[PDB]
């Protein structure tokens, strides 16, 4: 079996070797890098997303998250306070202010510490799942905009047909923006391409010990569990290294930089920081590997995750006991 401890793996593709996304995939699944539930892709030398990023700032923020904390600095949960719209070039100005800044710091590990000892006692605003590409439509490979959708793939894999779409979109950040604990919806494949700016520490769980964070997750947020039996879907929850390190959940660690991108993998359960102002790219993907993933993942009905159009399709076609159940937390 390769990759048994489940490293994140980095992978360094020729410009050859970057012209078939699927193959890739398939690929780098074959050195075992899917055990991790993350793995990063350094694009080749020649390869650029676009030509320069000039003229950015004129997209807008239609509604910018403040993400207020609430528990202890290794344990706590999220929500999002709704901001008045801002475009890209207020939020970066806002990003590089004294109160948002990035602190004074040595090197990644001493930002790692500070955003774990502090995140709690600060709300940094996040520019989030803005439907959108800063891909050049020029470029031709691992185009985010331009990938294989996964209608496409349910429908060569399963012969059946359904509506939806499958777009990408975009994160604008800041230091101590944080994502938290989640799997993709469906427990879908997702890709991340960081366009620019400051770095974005991820980590991960492997596939195949997932359940061992959500048991964890809980015994430490007890009354969510009993709201939801799948509440990690509302991505509101943190758990800190330490924390998981003292309650044995294997995890790693990575640090993605401007120019880099990150595959999660099916059911890879993944959380983050960014270190300063960024935008990254991000769109969910299948192959054939995930659909068994697909008809198993969990779902929210408490009514909290709501979710998009495309995924009423997923539910309906992989997991109809669920629908109707599903749809009522939707409706
Ligand atoms: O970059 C972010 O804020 C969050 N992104 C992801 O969870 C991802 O690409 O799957
Ligand atoms: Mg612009
Ligand atoms: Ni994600
Ligand atoms: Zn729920």
């Amino acid at each position: 079996a390769q990759n048994p401890n489940c490293n994140i793996m980095i992978f360094h593709p020729t410009k050859e070797e970057f012209n078939d996304f699927d193959k890739y995939i398939a690929y780098m699944e074959s050195q075992g890098a899917h055990r991790a539930g993350l793995a990063k892709i350094i694009p080749p030398k020649e390869w650029k997303a676009r030509e320069t990023y000039d003229n950015i700032s004129e997209i807008l923020i239609a509604t910018p998250l403040q993400q207020v904390a609430s528990g202890r600095a290794g344990v706590f949960t999220q929500y999002h306070k709704k901001k008045k719209a801002m475009t890209v070039g207020e939020y970066r100005h806002l990003a590089n202010s004294k109160k948002y800044q990035t602190p004074p710091h040595q090197n990644f590990e001493d930002l790692e510490r500070k955003y774990w000892k502090n995140r709690i006692y600060n709300s940094p605003i996040y520019g989030a799942d803005i439907s959108g590409s800063l891909f050049d439509e020029n470029t031709k490979q691992w185009n985010l905009g331009h990938l294989g959708t996964i209608q496409d793939l349910l429908e060569k894999e399963c012969g059946v047909v359904i509506e939806g779409v499958n777009t990408p979109y975009l994160y604008f950040g800041m230091w101590k923006t944080t994502f938290a604990w989640h799997t993709e919806d469906m427990d879908l494949y997702s890709i991340n391409y960081l366009h620019l700016g400051e770095p974005k520490t991820w980590y991960v769980v492997p596939p195949e010990h997932g359940q061992r964070l959500e048991r964890l997750a809980r015994e430490l947020f007890p009354g969510s569990s009993r709201g939801c039996g799948a509440f990690l879907r509302h991505k509101v929850a943190l758990i800190s290294p330490t924390v998981l390190k003292e309650n044995g959940i294997p995890f790693n660690r990575i640090t993605q930089e401007a120019g880099e991108f990150m595959v999660t993998f099916p059911y890879g359960y993944h959380a983050g920081f960014n270190h300063g102002f960024n935008c990254a790219e991000a769109i969910n993907f299948a192959t054939p590997r995930w659909i068994d993933y697909g008809k198993m993942a969990s779902q929210c009905s408490c009514g909290e995750a709501r979710v998009t159009f495309s995924m009423d399709a997923f539910v309906r076609i992989l997991q109809p006991e669920r629908y109707d159940l599903w749809k009522r937390g939707q409706d």
